């Protein structure tokens, strides 16, 4: 019937990878809810924007929705929460943490200090080192240049590992590996897919250094000028594309690594007890101290 308004919603994944159907749902769910009302259009592989400059296009208007996580601590602390390294132990534990108490408090910071709402969560498989040679302990890396996105924590962890990271934009990391002014990244396998980073690295050493989880979000300009009806089934269909997405999920837990390994990579596997050890300490070394006694717990 009517068309009120459109929402873009913008991330870095391609159009086979969870969080690209997830966010297609997310539309197809919110316009039946609102009787075509309220559409959602999806610019995958960062086409809107890279992840940072939607968030800054969130607060000052211009972007109404993205896949964002632990890049949102630099506004909000506390996000630093949903990537911390060997802290959380499976998708279970993560599940219990977003949607618990702790997991509000981060949301509400995300509100007030980025002015972005979390509307779902997406738990991710663990991210793992890419090279261009086997990295099987910290003592490896030898001042590698390395890609990190836009977590501080990340550059303190893996520079005090002993690499040399830099933090870009996801959608510049295949043009800086091929070029060879990077010789690493680091992410889940899924992203690794999605990006083709197979065409660039040739081992995936399995660190698995981070268990994380990601929020689908919108624009608290964009979310305040809604009804409450309508803020209601923006809701109602953020947690029918979470539970579509889990499964997609666990879908691409059983095949990601097959389809990496047929596309040439080499599994690596490392000595987990030094990257662990070397950087559980490089975190406490460099953890804010308003998400300390959190990451203590976690560690304990
Ligand atoms: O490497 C990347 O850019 C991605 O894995 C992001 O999803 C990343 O985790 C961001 O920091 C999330 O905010």
């Amino acid at each position: 019937s009517m068309q009120e308004m459109t929402l873009k919603l913008g991330h870095l994944a391609n159009e086979q990878n969870a969080w690209h159907l997830a966010a297609v749902k997310f539309g197809e769910e919110l316009s039946t809810l609102t009787d075509g009302r309220i559409a959602v259009e999806v610019f995958p592989n960062e086409s809107l924007g890279k992840e940072i400059d939607l968030i800054n296009g969130m607060q000052l208007g211009t972007v109404d929705m993205t896949i964002t996580g632990e890049s949102l601590q630099n506004w909000a602390p506390m996000a630093a929460l949903l990537a911390v390294p060997y802290a959380y132990k499976s998708l279970e534990h993560m599940d219990e943490v977003a949607s618990g108490e702790i997991g509000e408090q981060i949301k509400q910071q995300i509100i007030e200090k980025a002015q972005v709402r979390p509307i779902a969560f997406f738990a991710r498989g663990p991210r793992n080192l890419t090279s261009q040679r086997p990295i099987t302990s910290p003592a490896d890396l030898d001042g590698m240049k390395m890609r990190v996105p836009n977590v501080p924590l990340f550059v303190d962890v893996w520079s005090a590992l002993g690499a040399s990271p830099t933090p870009m934009a996801f959608s510049e990391v295949f043009t800086s590996l091929q070029n060879g002014v990077i010789d690493g990244q680091e992410n889940p396998l899924a992203l690794i897919r999605s990006a083709n980073f197979n065409e660039v690295q040739g081992y995936v050493n399995q660190t698995e250094h981070v268990r994380s989880w990601i929020y689908l979000t919108i624009a608290e300009s964009t979310w305040a000028k809604l009804s409450e009806d309508d803020q209601n089934a923006v809701m109602q269909a953020a947690a029918t594309a979470q539970e579509y997405e889990r499964g997609l999920l666990l879908e691409s837990l059983a095949e990601d690594r097959g389809y990496l390994e047929s596309k040439g990579m080499t599994f690596v596997e490392v000595d987990g007890a030094a990257f662990q050890a070397a950087a559980k300490d490089a975190v406490l070394a460099n953890v804010s101290e308003e998400i300390r006694p959190i990451v203590e717990s976690l560690f304990s």
